[PDB]
């Protein structure tokens, strides 16, 4: 038993982790295939970042001007493209080390696994949510710019995010690996702010359900109540609405503990109206967010990958 | 910025992790240079476990009795042996991906990476800290056993954890890789509790400074407090003593930071004597004790490995 913010493990990614390095800025690359993809603000300065205009900056760069270095060794860039805010460096050598993988872009309240990267060199390995708002709360220093975000199924990297960016409030915005951003987020060194964030309230859902799993039952009544009666008292929370399809995906953990979705909708409901009191749910004094229904059921009944 | 519970990059253990069969027992083993570590309790059965005694039960075993699985090739167990409360099988093939490595015996107090392991493939990677009652809040399932815990220190693994057995309480227990149990448990099916914990006071003063270094202050204030004195406070509230070597090792956290070590432990009486009143420290609304004062220093500053 027990309830960890669990990460994936990392291997198949801290293979693929490359240094990037045009003129005087360093960041991360991602090397897949023959392929190194990294942020296109690589090919910025100190004076490029005031409003930049990526087209013209990239056709006077030539290719040795990238220096790739996958550890002691560095690759030759035979050529480059730029496909939204990403940079595609193709270089002669493909890495033998890439694992099968995709790429997709996630809906808010989904998590992944960051691999935090310096150099090239991973630091660390954490799990992050997408918010409402499409920042992650993550944790990030200068240089981590092209860590990536990640879920692995069964032998599958689904590479779901490259790190860009964080905001003046703390948060970190950042693009898919096809150089989408997330939210309305440009990469430019101009004003931009989060725009107000919301709870997951699925993902807390689910996360009670993760502490009925493990033994926690004080939290429950025998109230029960609608949807449209829960959504009322979570607008006023600042909690997202909940859908139909929220329940249905709510389901096996419904009847793995004999709790209706709604029955729980009841419990959150007291929750938020009273506060926890003094007492805590799976060691947190806080409604936890950053678990979706499919992470619970990973965790609380142990799928692996290999 | 921002600050999260990083685990370590897990690929370098990924790459010894195997499965180990005896019996009708499967679990976890270590494989390392030629010799697959794991938990001796997998050569007993359901009425092994009651009272054993291994050496009986280990003489009576032959080399072909261990299936040694790692992936699709299994391997040949040529030789075991028995060291405390792990099984050391010898097998014909060294581990090529066998990384740098040491085996260390950690102090209570000290954080590791978890890598949580079913039939061989890891799970998924978390940080738990070695309780002051050595036990550890990890997530195990049946089958978990084997699985490790470890810090990276550059290019070298320090092992310092493997995984045996969960107590009624929910927490968990297991030995270091010479197989001494952390704390007073032993592997046999008897009546055992954990003892009571304390909260690992060095280790929220430190995460008071990774608040500070992320930008909350609210907390602070213009007193100050001996060493005496913080620690008659400490000791109600189920605090471990804070000693003159804890002081000194959170000396450069201070001096980043320009708050005295003894100021920062009067901002910590005053947070436990007054609750946080409704506000939260780096997203926690309680006192997180499972960051090292190496910890907050290696995330905020950005440390890596290769
Ligand atoms: C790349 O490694 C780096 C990662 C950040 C540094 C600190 N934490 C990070 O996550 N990214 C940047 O430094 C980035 C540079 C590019 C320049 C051209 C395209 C935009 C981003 N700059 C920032 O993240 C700055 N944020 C920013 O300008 O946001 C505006 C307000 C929208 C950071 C470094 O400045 C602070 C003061 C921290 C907000
Ligand atoms: C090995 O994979 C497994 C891991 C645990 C299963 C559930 N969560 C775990 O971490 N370890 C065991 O199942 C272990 C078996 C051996 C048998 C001989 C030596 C002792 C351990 N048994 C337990 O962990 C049980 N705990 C236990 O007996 O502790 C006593 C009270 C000291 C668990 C499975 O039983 C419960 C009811 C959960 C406490």
């Amino acid at each position: 038993s027990g309830f960890r913010k669990m990460a994936f493990p990392s291997g198949k990614v801290e293979g693929c982790m490359v240094q990037v390095t045009c003129g005087t800025t360093t960041l991360n690359g991602l090397w897949l295939d023959d392929v190194v993809y990294c942020p296109r603000h690589v090919i910025c300065t100190s004076e490029d970042m005031l409003n930049p205009n990526y087209e013209d900056l990239l056709i006077r760069k030539s290719n040795h001007n990238f220096l790739v270095q996958a550890g002691n060794v560095q690759l030759r860039v035979i050529g480059h493209s730029m496909q939204n805010c990403v940079l595609k460096l193709k270089v002669d050598t493909a890495n033998p080390k890439t694992p099968k993988y995709k790429f997709v872009r996630i809906q808010p309240g989904q998590t992944f696994s960051v691999l935090a990267c310096y150099n090239g060199s991973p630091s660390g390995v954490y799990q992050c949510a997408m918010r409402p708002n499409f920042t992650i709360k993550g944790s990030f220093l200068n240089g981590s710019c092209g860590s990536v975000g990640f879920n692995i199924d069964y032998d599958c990297v689904s590479f779901c995010y490259m790190h860009h960016m964080e905001l003046p409030t703390g948060v970190h915005a950042g693009t898919d690996l096809e150089g989408n951003f997330y939210g309305p987020f440009v990469d430019r060194q101009t004003a931009q702010a989060a725009g107000t964030d919301t709870t997951i309230t699925v993902n807390v859902l689910a996360w009670l359900y993760a502490a009925v799993i493990n033994g926690d039952r004080w939290f429950l009544n025998r109230f029960t109540t609608t949807l449209n009666d829960f959504n009322l008292v979570a607008m006023k929370y600042n909690y997202e609405p909940l859908t139909q399809d929220h329940v249905d995906i709510l389901g096996p953990l419904s009847a793995q503990t004999g709790i209706a979705v709604l029955d729980m909708c009841a419990s959150l409901k007291e929750l938020l109206q009273n506060g926890m009191n003094g007492r805590t749910i799976l060691g947190s004094a806080l409604l936890e967010d950053e678990f979706t229904p499919f992470d619970v059921v990973r965790q609380c009944s142990g799928v692996t990958f290999q």
